[PDB]
């Protein structure tokens, strides 16, 4: 109990994240490292080219309710969270998601992105 | 004497959900064995509130498997997207359909973190539970 909980960190960054991709996904590349990794399909990397990929998908106000999230403290003090949620993209019918992040320590409890994988359930059944 | 790249993550991701829903039809009673001190586990399931909460190390782990009652549990899995992550580890998401003891198949999500098998997490939820 010397650092916040992981369930604490992963809400709020989920938290964050949903909202920034709202209001301004540009911003988005702030989360992420030269080491991370972002799939939304083949995986991209770095923050240049992690930020291009998200501004290549067109987030027009991206809507997005978060059913449950899971977080837990991983190898090399790290956090894995798993979210669960629907999201509605360009006014559109909400659908089902999972999203996989890992969070590295970027500091003081300060964290970063080194893990984002999102996958649609509708395209996978 | 010998140089070859490594295997990919995915290979190693696949070989490893693989092995899990291998040991989970045919002798889920071993399936603790892929974790150690500070794993992580959960597969969905409800409280009489609300998602269960996860229970940590083999021995919790073992009997919250156990308490699931894997019998003829079949899985078709749908999706398998392996990723390096810290230390060299393996992060793992899948998504696929689960049939447990002759019921029907139900949609699932999970997520696992392995060693550079090591499960350090393993965290599954059933979407019926929680949509
Ligand atoms: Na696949």
């Amino acid at each position: 109990m010397e650092k916040p909980s992981p369930l604490l960190v992963g809400r709020e960054f989920v938290r964050q994240y949903y909202t920034l991709l709202n209001q301004a996904p540009d911003m988005l590349h702030r989360f992420y490292g030269k080491n991370s990794s972002y799939v939304h399909a083949d995986a991209v990397y770095g923050q240049k080219e992690i930020h291009r990929k998200v501004m290549s998908q067109n987030f027009t106000n991206c809507h997005t309710k978060i059913r449950h999230v899971d977080a837990h403290a991983t190898l090399n003090d790290g956090v894995v969270v798993q979210v669960m949620g629907l999201l509605s993209n360009n006014n559109q019918a909400l659908r089902r998601f999972m999203q996989t992040f890992v969070l590295a320590p970027e500091v003081a409890n300060k964290f970063y992105v080194h893990n984002d994988i999102f996958r649609y359930q509708d395209e996978v059944f």
